């Protein structure tokens, strides 16, 4: 199963990607490391652009499956998507990488990327229609705060650890500020 | 119009878009008109010239605007207002948070100070009483920033989920300022 030669591609394209961007990534590279032939790629994904689509967008849905938005449990949702960036760091720098390479131009997948939202505001909102959770902000703008607060860290590494200590007092500290944070957002 | 303020801003350029280890003195020299030599004179090393080059930066933002308890919408306004004008902050923070990740920065004593001072006008307004205490000062400044500036890291989220143009970027400003005050709201 994992000697799959697709799925050799694909992990190799992860790190590749993880650690070059799109841009810098190198189809050699990707190949060398999955010793795979360089047709052998095009053969399973067609181009670098549907590569990394692809790649992301099926980290993207382990997560979404593992960890979906919980406007019932703000905080167990928190620690759940804590828990699963810190066990896969790989999701977070590909989106990193896709919005500097894309910025605000259409995305490859873009429409399944639209759903992929879609159902996460969704979940928000019922929660809002339901009075678990405030809607005073619009249930978008609500979910992406909540995520910024989360995942900020990740961006800024060196800004987490002078400002709040490294060690696990900071990040667990941390932790609990965020869920604190996060709670007095969406109360009433 | 001196040299070293060509390689002041060709080595802003190249590390904006190849971060530190991507970016190359030939290349900031070129855009520079400057010969390679010259870069070293004034920076010593490549490191030393990203560390310098983003301290500067971040001082302009500092001094721009200081974290004021009194106003935090206010705040957040000018925050929201300078990034979008000077995009390569952001960035070259960016690239040195994935470059260093949690080692020590190379002017790392010149950072925690800066962070020390933003701190402390945190700390003050709580000690005032003019926001919760119920969040340490520190994790209280880090998670206001978090949400000011996640959308310039993830702008293919922002764009999606609130909507692209002015509309989309003036309805998140509302609601970051909206959730910055129930987040301190004593």
């Amino acid at each position: 199963d994992p000697e799959a030669t697709k799925a050799r591609i694909f992990e190799a394209a992860v790190a590749e990607f993880a650690r070059h961007g799109i841009a810098g990534a190198r189809i050699d590279r990707i190949a060398a490391e999955a010793r795979a032939n360089k047709q052998l790629i095009y053969a399973y994904y067609g181009n670098k652009g549907e590569l990394f689509a692809s790649v992301l967008e099926k980290k993207m849905l382990d997560l979404a499956i593992s960890v979906p938005v919980d406007p019932d449990d703000i905080e167990g949702w928190i620690d759940r998507l804590l828990d699963y960036h810190a066990a896969h760091p790989e999701l977070l720098r590909l989106l990193f990488w896709e919005g500097m390479e894309y910025g605000t131009a259409e995305l490859p997948h873009e429409a399944e990327r639209q759903e992929h939202y879609a159902r996460k505001v969704a979940a928000v909102r019922d929660g809002q229609e339901r009075g678990v959770i405030t809607d005073a902000i619009p249930a978008p703008d609500l979910l992406f705060l909540l995520v910024a607060m989360a995942n900020w860290a990740v961006v800024v590494p060196q800004m987490k650890r002078i400002l709040v200590g490294g060690g696990d007092a900071g990040t667990d500290g941390l932790r609990d500020s965020i869920k604190k944070a996060a709670r007095r957002i969406v109360d009433r």
